[PDB]
């Protein structure tokens, strides 16, 4: 599997296992101190949905990426990452 962005991934379903944890925990990808950023900000993050064509959207679906990558390096268990709570209904009312 293969993500160009790490933000692009955030905005994707797909199954996070360790080749993917490897290649999206890399600094080339994403630095060290904007991941950390992402994952401070989970909490603030954590239970917004909408459309998906919002700044807060994507913001949003870093930091839960973020923390999908701090919960894999922990347990080493494979999840499925998907992004945040969507709907077609948000879509065509933004």
């Amino acid at each position: 599997g293969s993500f160009s962005t790490f933000e692009e991934a955030a905005l994707c379903t797909f199954l996070l296992n360790k080749e993917m944890y490897l290649k999206l925990r890399s600094d080339v990808l994403l630095p060290l101190t904007q991941y950390n950023r992402y994952l401070a900000l989970y909490n603030k993050y954590k239970y917004f949905s909408g459309a998906m064509d919002t700044t807060s959207y994507r913001e949003a679906a870093c930091c839960h990426l973020a923390k999908a990558l701090n919960d894999f390096s922990n347990s080493g268990s494979d999840v499925l990452y998907q992004p945040p709570q969507t709907s077609i209904t948000s879509a065509v009312l933004q």
